[PDB]
């Protein structure tokens, strides 16, 4: 009796997801969730009882291990041409995809950009996703050859411009105290020296390693609005930061932001290889969508859908709150640990995720020591702790960087990065701090 | 006693996979396979006991459902810039990826291209994968604007040229009996009318729907070799066909093939969204690899690795043999079924996968009937049976096709497609034939 | 859409199960099966979304891996008063239990005992289930002290009588050709000698190792009926035999059979640990059930339900046909191998499952050759093959057997056992034959 | 590389388990756990790559879903002669069984009975396991006919004596304040009256529903020792109580305790159906084990092994601490709620798990108000909450109880039960309190 009435309780919660398309506040139980997924998957034609297929793409699976791990979703997302089209052979995977995007939109508002208009998950890394942005803009701006780009030493966002077949105009950053920041004069100087006509867009970055900080999106938004140049923001892991997101929201408010791009794995704790393209003008975001040729994996969407339904927005809020606390906590431990070493926490207030500590007391010249500290942390099972020494030469797609990983040619000292990224735990910091200590003692 | 000695038996079979990198002849038991995968996954730093992470990309997972369905592989494939580089934080996923590619190479030889030099799985559809080919060629051929392309009515392979920012030079096909084939005169005519300098490459297609057939790769290979123009073959679902593959092998032999591109889902019965880029010149295939910006999903590779280890090459040989038999069987049933309807099997011998049956006895003009047959098969749970009526106008990225889906502007009659793609079963044909019959009777 | 009409299809198969309680003719698809189970599990109170529990047995599960591997079925079957009883806290578990027993009833009819009245799965193996039968009979026959038992050398069925707290009266078998068959005169003599009121039951055995054969149930059914003594049949792995089953059907037809018991795993290829108790007196089978104190595991019931739902009655029949055929094959092959060694196949026509080959030409007196042969096969990973030398002495629970494993005190010769049990494949026979020959050559 | 040194880490934890047989202090990671299990399962002969089987019990599994959900453990535990015995065909199952019993021994020490000598998991629930105890005692005391049993109203433990084939001698409890406690004088009187040789055992009970409290085991242990009678303790859910456990430890210290039995699920949050039999005479516990006829399910053993390996001893202690605390909380909260309704918390200090609240102010004589209250809570999805009106009459196995569910013939008042059992959360208490108040307001 209370049996089929128990079902209704899960049902109410699924109806709510579909009819409003926002995250649940509290996460779903696994039971509700898997129920939901089986429901969807049986909607796909490959999962019809007594189907017959005489096509070349019938979603036949050879290995039951493969079918089951994908919850029997096989046909991917989109149609032949358009990636945002309801697949006629896959009603269930189409709806998976629709819901997923909707949930992600919901979170992006929740995270600080309450005026975001439209977004979609794309099964590529952030780099290739940025590239798809550029490939779309080419068709809108025939004359353009150049992408203006405030320097940031990440091989993927840089390569994305070159993979799209454009030329990066590398605007160095300005040292303001400890921070490396947008050189607004140099940016406007280039627009004029090259002409709005010849600029594909300005390519800015929020989330980054200190001592760089998030670009001055407000001012760039204004510049772009004025010269009628597209603005594309690399927000790889900025969704988890209130500062980064408000900055984007304020940019949209006073000027022009055409699209911002975020990594799924970095913001949602899922496997690498997916991303979100998002914007404020609905039709442009659709256009980037339609520029994608063919059907794409449904795997990244499924993960994010699974992850958000289990968390609910309250669970994501909790991860965000804890990242903020873990950031303060990591900073204070590094203030304490540095002072003890006559090093200091570099003063980088405009960067809310990443931190840097001086390594001035290390004789890199005589006995490579900054570098020896590098491999030492890796072996001692510390990861994500980046060491940046002086005088790093790296070549990438032909362009040579001087001072690579410091986002500038001559930063005053070598330092060490650490970050409070989402899902970090207090044990992470304490182990890091203890192991760091141990490592320092063995070098100086 | 025979306990730890039982382990050695699985071990021998894993050692064999690694030391030689070819498929097992007979498939592995699931036990060996999952053992193998757990082994690999524990090699990834995110799965180290007592790891600490202070980075922004630590492969943290929020949902255990997500971790487990990916066998705990989280970090994806490649490094920041280069997709073929051993990820230092993911030794296990790097090796997964290496082995996967190696296995796929092994199969491509087994399938008919015994001189293939190098290949790699890429987590994008075939369309975007073709696009990555073009984006790579741009940098090698600065002057090029045009891609010469023997017509084939598939929105994705066509869009791939435009997404890469080039212009498709659409070479119509020549009607030779029932077959639509490469117009070699028109192709060479364009090379000269435009100049080798201005051609990015020739973009040919093997696997396709009848009455088109695989392009004359031999002759095009010669043309491309002569005018020093790159040759890029769309082999979307050709791996499963001995004719298609030998054709590619013969092309490489007498001339120039730079890369050929295949869908994972269509050739290996896995979820959509992945592909294989392959070639004969090692360094070029590496170059396309390095053109990809950022880390990519490891999901498609895992599926193909899982699928091939379970099948072994003998299992794949068996699927291939059965596709050939199911093709004969499907043809004979359609000869019988057509003759009974005063229709006929179109004579399309050079096409080994797809078949077509005349629908001349259908009054599309008066009562849409060809089209009514279309939705009717869909509702009756038949899929992959394509109906192509006369006078189909479709626009795609600006270009309008006249006679769309017939690969020509004025094909002599409407017809119906059916194909023997891999993993098809005799029940598929018989259900198709029965349901087709039922559908015809209700229209004529 | 096509999507929602899809669920309809699976609901149809499920509805049909619930209504008629019969096995599907054709196996269910995994998707339908897992859908079905998820519906059931959400019906247990521990899986309710709003539930709060303040009891001692609330179905709380600590480990997700444990929860998930049992499809979230936690409460077991029954109530502490009866296992046949519906659990108020677990309507889904309760439903699973009823469905299972119903399907199993179906298959017992299918397999040859078309007049079975009642049965139930009990999560104890065949031995303890026989004990549960004797324990029930105790309260029905206060004076009874003895169980009359035609000898079969298997420790579980023998211990069952002692565990139940009764005294086995071992009745020797009578050599007839090569066969060991029931000594009917000796059985009726013991009845007469001890007096019927002192006999708890007669305990017969159908399935058994050659040269023994299924007891003459018809004659025993007659004796039992005439002397008004309970007849309990050990049918551990007789469900897979039309012969054994027909013999039980015949016994019920001509005389008296109170219960027969079968192993879940031996007859249905599920893990060890469950059984089925069946009978013709519905009231009496209910009494054996109600004699069980407390709740019981639902795991074995779940295993068989999954198995029968995936195989369908057609799948199970196929296994039974394949078993018959492998029996002829294994037999012919052993006829052939024995000749080459001047041994022969013992003629045991009345045993449909198990075969015996003479080992008369190995000198166990002079050199363990028989014994060696056993361990030799064991090391070549042949399992099930049983070697029986002359004059084995085994004491079980204080009772000594001469010629243990031969079911008789003095059997003509040493022999080797081999059987065709459900799921055996030709490879099994060929590998066994090849390895036995290699082993025979070694010892000689 | 770092990868191969990784496996080393998990092997270390595994080695430590095998060597010492103790619970890990900190829980295992799933990856280590699943690695471990896979190693074990490949050690069973049914999982051998080269195996051929020609037997009746070869571990063949028809369904992959069944195979996989049991981690490919198929053969069960033991041999048909003894369950403590190593299976030659299943070294991994055999190993799993030994490890499980060892961990469980560890936890029983941990939980308070530090002098336990021996135990084993048996895949029967607590009732049948008590039966297995009486069945063993039969052969040890041929004259014994009676089981002396201080009354506790729970049908499983009562039926266990009857199922075993003995006659319960029900000893009424003595009202002491609000509590029902053992009537020691009446117990010793029955011994004297019936004679020790006619008593199979005395059967006491620790865990139980308030107002009953754990039997005075110390006094009973003394009596039992003096009169040389076996003492069997029903400890169904007492492992989670330091009090109940200390009381068993004390009884063993001062007098005689032959075995005590506990439920797997009630004490370890695994599914229903398993139990643990433990004692201080190692030889005697071995006899209870060897009295089991045949192979048994390994599922319950697997559940607890997974559970204890994931929790670790630290995890289990945390659950026990949380249970104590929720008891105070639930108690204070019930003290508060009762006052508002002019009811009181019955004073039952000696019962550490279960609480009782008076329902003296509801007129069950006039209007089912007590009974209504029960069904009312049931519909608001409160489970475990038990309502006990005055003068309930229940006949179990032909024995009639007055005031059934109250453990006495005439208890002062109707009351409501609530318990803090392992895994209870504050939400449980708050939801129960809120809903009980809403239900109390309704009835009045
Ligand atoms: C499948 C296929 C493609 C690739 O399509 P995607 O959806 O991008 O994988 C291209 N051309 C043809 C003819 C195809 O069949
Ligand atoms: C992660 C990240 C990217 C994107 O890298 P992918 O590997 O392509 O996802 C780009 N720029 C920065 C600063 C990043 O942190
Ligand atoms: C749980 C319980 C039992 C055992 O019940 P089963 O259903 O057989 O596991 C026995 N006595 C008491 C007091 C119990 O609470
Ligand atoms: C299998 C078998 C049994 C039952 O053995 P269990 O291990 O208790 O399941 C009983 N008698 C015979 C002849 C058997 O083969």
């Amino acid at each position: 009796r209370q049996g089929c009435e128990a079902r209704r309780s899960h049902e109410h919660l699924i109806r709510l997801l579909l009819e409003k398309g926002k995250c649940p506040e509290n996460g779903w139980d696994e039971s509700t969730l898997e129920l939901f997924l089986h429901e969807l998957a049986i909607m796909d034609s490959n999962n019809f009882l007594g189907n017959c297929g005489v096509g070349e793409r019938e979603g036949r699976v050879a290995s039951a291990l493969v079918a089951r791990r994908h919850y029997r979703f096989i046909h991917g997302i989109g149609r032949s041409g358009d990636i945002s089209a309801v697949q006629p052979k896959a009603a269930g995977s189409s709806l998976l995809n629709k819901i997923t995007n909707s949930l992600v939109l919901d979170i992006i508002k929740l995270a600080g950009v309450h005026t975001v208009a439209n977004c979609f998950v794309v099964p590529m890394a952030t780099g290739m996703s940025l590239t798809l942005c550029f490939l779309t803009l080419r068709h809108k701006r025939p004359k353009a050859k150049y992408i203006i780009w405030p320097r940031i030493d990440q091989k993927s966002c840089f390569k994305s411009m070159i993979t799209a077949g454009f030329e990066p105009v590398v605007i160095e950053n300005v040292l303001e105290g400890d921070e490396l920041r947008t050189d607004l004069k140099a940016v406007e100087a280039k627009v004029q020296e090259l002409g709005p006509d010849c600029i594909l867009c300005i390519h800015s970055t929020t989330s980054c390693f200190a001592p760089r900080v998030p670009d001055r999106l407000e001012e760039l938004a204004v510049i772009c609005a004025n010269y009628d140049i597209p603005h594309i923001v690399n927000n790889a892991y900025g969704v988890q930061s209130s500062k980064c997101m408000h900055l984007i929201q304020q940019g949209a408010r006073v000027g022009r932001i055409d699209a911002f791009v975020q990594s799924l794995d970095k913001n949602f704790m899922v496997p690498v290889g997916g991303a979100i393209i998002a914007g404020f003008n609905d039709s442009f975001i659709q256009e980037i969508s339609k520029m994608y040729p063919g059907r794409a994996s449904a795997s990244p969407s499924l993960d994010v859908l699974i992850s958000l339904l289990s968390l609910g927005s309250n669970g994501y809020k909790k991860l965000l709150k804890e990242r903020k606390e873990m950031f303060s906590y990591l900073s204070n431990q590094i203030k304490k640990l540095s002072e003890a070493y006559n090093e200091r926490l570099l003063h980088t207030p405009h960067n809310p995720i990443s931190l840097a500590m001086t390594l001035k007391t290390l004789d890199e010249h005589r006995d490579k020591a900054v570098t020896q500290l590098g491999s030492m942390l890796f072996t001692r099972q510390v990861s994500g702790a980046r060491v940046v020494p002086l005088g790093s030469m790296q070549t990438v797609s032909g362009y040579t960087f001087r001072g690579f990983m410091s986002h500038t040619n001559n930063y005053p000292c070598a330092y060490l990065n650490a970050a409070s990224a989402i899902g970090m735990k207090m044990q992470d910091v304490d182990l890091f701090i203890k192991r760091l200590d141990r490592c320092l003692k063995a070098v100086r």
